[PDB]
């Protein structure tokens, strides 16, 4: 049960410190990181309402000249089907996804989503050969199914994460009834330290990151070192309030978890949550040494395997 | 528990009949459906030891030529990958996937698997607007999970596969201890006579038909009316014995199944196995009016949904 959240500082609202750390309101950072651009539009008219600052970086046009213009009239071959798959009232959590033609190399890939009355729109570079199939997902089902128990089937999860994406270090972090932690499995590059077997203090996921987790299932920090752009203007003009965007892999990343990476030696973190019977069990936590945007079909395929995953738990927790 | 198989047809075995069916050597046929090709080739030379006398509408050279020339002369992009993504001893299931050009529109869709010491290599055209994203099943399996019991997780299923592929029928049958079945879902096109609730003998899906199919979790009929494309040759000349070809979905279907589809009024079906705690639960069991080539990356998704479903039958029926 989180405490309320303070205003974000944009707002007014005060500094985060290690005192307070509980009440930083994460779902609305008005920003988001570097490695794509955002747009807000209005789920009827299709109106665009904010943008991020970067956006000419990715869409050729400057956010000055795009704001106002309706999706109709920009993405004339998606508005249609945009709005078809994200009808008012659908859960936030679903999404449209489409991939666009765009005069650098690669695609963009653009993923949609719907809060209240509200369409978000990330744009990301995405290479052609990153494409990934169904047949990821599917080969690693068998060597999940033919795990003995938890802590085999824990094994085998990080090994296949790890082999489907490459990533330095991938563990199961499971939660304990009081908030704390414990690395149970870890896939991980020789040489690296291992944290198997450590436990960590409930602080270290604070209680509205983990409810957010419950919600949204992946979240990410491509660079963690590399400082948040602005949504302008920040709050959505629908509300004058802030836009949520826990829904949004784009989100900037709290600023002190940012921190906490570095202190790590991480230079990109990743992690899908794994939710039972509705509360949330654990995370697969990935970590790289280095930066590192994890194409968008194979965050995708990462969601499906946990979603996979809780349900193999939940089957043999039942035992 | 099937009784053993006779030989197939093409080694002086019986006629199938209403009184011998459940020995018909269904794994065997020594032929594939015409709308793609087959290859088989040793697993260690990539030798092409057989090839389906069709071979020439989609490889562009005749069978004749092709035989004994090495997969690593004639798919030198991907005779590596194949290997290590089948070594010997990995599952019959694991299959490896990779889309070739080829003259005509679209590409080929190749499909790998090993048994034994062969591997068998299946072609198929496909388009390319007839990609399926892992958004697809992503997005699919938020409904499945809301499902409150049994029967409406049965009911999402279907619409979901429905919606999914376009068939003008989807159902879930779902197997009795007495091997006789019963649809307890139906997905269908307005205006098609309903089996919903409806009830069927154990004899329509003989008992060595659901031993394969608790292997081998999708097969299909792509046209009912399709005459067979012989192997050749028709031993796999490692054994001197037939090839087993129950992990291509291009295996000839059982006459007997075929003319039983055509009584039906069907021009094409397909199903998904169910399977929980290792035993057949039951099959997604779908039909269209005419022929219909389901793309592979839709058949592949159906497939990991079909293993969802059943981890989410095995959830509910512990409750
Ligand atoms: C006073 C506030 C604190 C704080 C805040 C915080 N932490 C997160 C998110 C995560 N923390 C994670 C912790 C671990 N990663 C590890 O590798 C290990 C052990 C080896 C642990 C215990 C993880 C996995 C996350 C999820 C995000 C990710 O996967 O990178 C947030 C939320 C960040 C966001 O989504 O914006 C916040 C606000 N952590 C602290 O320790 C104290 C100082
Ligand atoms: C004497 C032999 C018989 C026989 C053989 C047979 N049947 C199958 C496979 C299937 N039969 C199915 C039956 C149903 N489909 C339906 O729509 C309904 C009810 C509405 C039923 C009861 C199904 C679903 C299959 C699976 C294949 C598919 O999905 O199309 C086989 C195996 C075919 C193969 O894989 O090669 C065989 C040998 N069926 C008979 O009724 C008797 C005459």
């Amino acid at each position: 049960d989180p405490l309320p959240f303070f205003p974000p500082l944009y707002l007014g609202g005060p500094e985060i410190t290690t005192e307070n750390c509980e009440r930083e309101p994460i779902h609305i950072p008005g920003s988001i990181q570097p490695h794509g651009a955002l747009l807000t539009a209005d789920g009827h008219s299709g109106e665009v309402l904010q943008m991020s600052l970067n956006a000419a970086t990715f869409l050729g046009q400057e956010p000055t000249v795009l704001r106002g213009q309706t999706l109709a009239a920009l993405l004339p071959e998606q508005w249609p089907a945009l709005q078809a798959a994200l009808p008012p009232g659908c859960p936030d959590a679903l999404q449209y996804r489409a991939t666009l033609d765009w005069p650098a190399a690669g695609h963009l890939s653009l993923t949609v989503h719907r809060v209240g009355e509200l369409l978000i729109l990330e744009f990301e570079p995405t290479e052609a050969w990153d494409s990934t199939g169904p047949h990821a997902l599917r080969n690693a089902m068998f060597a999940l199914e033919s795990a003995p128990n938890l802590r085999a089937l824990a094994e085998v999860a990080t090994q296949t994460v790890r082999e489907l994406t490459g990533f330095d270090r991938v563990m199961l972090y499971k939660f304990a009834p009081d908030a704390t932690g414990e690395v149970i499995a870890e896939a991980r590059r020789e040489g690296l330290h291992a944290f198997l077997g450590h436990r960590f203090p409930a602080s270290d996921i604070p209680a509205q990151a983990r409810a957010l987790y419950t919600r949204h299932l992946l979240r990410l920090t491509a660079d963690t070192r590399a400082a948040a752009v602005p949504l302008d203007p920040v709050l959505n003009p629908q509300t004058n309030a802030p836009t949520p965007l826990g829904g949004a892999v784009l989100r900037a990343t709290s600023p002190m978890h940012m921190q906490y990476l570095r202190n790590m030696g991480v230079g990109s973190s990743l992690s899908v949550s794994v939710v039972v019977g509705g509360q949330l069990w654990g995370l697969i936590a990935c970590h790289h040494q280095t930066p590192y945007v994890l194409p968008p079909d194979l965050r995708t395929t990462l969601e499906s395997l946990g979603r996979l995953l809780s349900l193999q738990v939940q089957v043999k927790e039942a035992h």
